[PDB]
């Protein structure tokens, strides 16, 4: 295929993301960035810091201008601020092209560089609106797509030390197998989507679809959990319990306080239900499912291998994190407004699926206002 250079150009280590090298300033300095569609910020390591190999040096950058504006990026878990500047940025193993894009320079930070990450900044790919300080910091997506000729999608393919793809300005039909099905992008602020059912092992949860995305639901490459509102969580892991009772386990294990190890080869995949989300189709009254297997919402953290369950509680809305991801070969068609995918090139009785079409009727309602 045409994009065979970027086939391959990311990786990680398992639940701390997936990175990009990234090409700042002029003469080159290299990072690894973390490839976030859950956020909308361009941000890099510009100090030192315990948890860092290197970082971005401004004071060695002809091309660096500083925007003299401070720039402050609170979440739950963790938070970092700095300072607004814009330089030169390429992607060496994305498309071949160099932007002059916003960057922001991290000079401190509290719970956001994880420590053997081996990544050093973070590439927020989601729209304007939820950029900081305000919506006028253009993302660089947003950047790349003006100054250059490049397409207005990118596509990602996780796979579950990791590897994958990050296709920049278009599709690589080598990353998946089967057909594309298409969601619309609700609203271009996250990758907000609509979720119209859901199933364990075929079996309905039976609740009311506005559940699913109270008060939203994302696609999120920068988050490893598949997160579910409360009401949803709660059914959810009755649901699977119910589903796995051939083995017991802690209740805390549900909760991600307990891990559950097995000798190396024996985990009983098979014993765990496979997990099925409805989204909201492209023509009137029809849907299509993802379908995920316990390879992927069980997240491996000697001889024993160690499970954390992968699917957490949240209280703002349903986050479609890694886990979810790495099934699918997911396409960010920005410009046409959706999100597409396919089951990814990347065991002997079960396989992740996306398949359809399906009829699901007033979908309209399953959206939050
Ligand atoms: C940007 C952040 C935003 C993120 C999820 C992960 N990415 C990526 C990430 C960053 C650092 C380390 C690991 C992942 C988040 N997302 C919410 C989704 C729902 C709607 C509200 C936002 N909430 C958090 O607390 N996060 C977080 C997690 C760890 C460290 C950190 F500093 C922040």
């Amino acid at each position: 295929g045409s994009f065979v250079e970027m086939v391959d150009n990311l990786r990680g280590k398992s639940g701390q993301g997936y990175y990009v090298e990234m090409t700042v300033g002029s003469p080159p300095q290299t990072l690894n960035i973390l490839v976030d569609t859950g956020s909308s910020n361009f941000a890099v390591g510009a100090a030192p810091h315990p948890f860092l190999h290197r970082y971005y040096q401004r004071q060695l950058s002809s091309t660096y201008r500083d925007l003299r504006k401070g720039v402050y990026v609170p979440y739950t878990q963790g938070a970092w601020a700095g300072e607004l500047g814009t330089d030169l940025v390429s992607i060496p193993h994305g498309p071949n092209v160099t932007v002059r894009a916003n960057i922001a320079a991290i000079t401190e930070s509290d719970k956001f560089f994880i420590n053997g990450s081996n990544w050093e900044g973070i590439l927020g790919l989601a729209y304007a609106e939820i950029a900081r300080p305000d919506d006028s910091l253009e993302p660089f997506f947003d950047s790349l797509v003006k100054q250059t000729h490049v397409p207005n999608l990118f596509s990602l393919q996780l796979c579950g030390s990791v590897g994958g793809s990050m296709i920049i300005g278009g599709i690589d039909h080598s990353l998946y197998t089967g057909s594309l099905w298409y969601t619309p992008i609700r609203r271009e602020w996250y990758y907000e989507v609509i979720i119209v059912r859901v199933e364990i092992n075929g079996q309905d949860l039976k609740m009311d679809c506005k559940e699913y995305n109270y008060d939203k639901s994302i696609v999120d490459s920068g988050t490893t959990n598949l997160r579910l509102p409360k009401k949803v969580f709660e059914a959810a892991v009755k649901s699977i319990k119910a589903a796995s009772s051939t083995e017991k386990f802690p209740d805390g294990f549900w909760l991600g306080e307990q891990l559950v190890c097995w000798q190396a080869g024996t985990t009983p995949w098979n014993i765990f239900p496979v997990i099925s989300l409805y989204l909201m189709g492209e023509v009137t009254n029809q849907s299509f499912r993802i379908t995920i297997l316990p390879q992927q919402y069980l997240r491996p953290v000697s001889q024993d291998d160690c499970y954390k369950f992968a699917i957490s509680q949240s209280s703002t809305g349903t986050v479609m994190g890694a886990v979810i991801m790495e099934g699918f070969y997911v396409v960010f068609d920005r410009a046409r407004k959706r999100i597409g995918f396919a089951v990814s090139a990347c065991d002997e009785f079960r396989t992740a699926a996306v398949e359809g079409p399906f009829v699901t009727l007033d979908m309209e309602d399953c959206g939050y206002n």
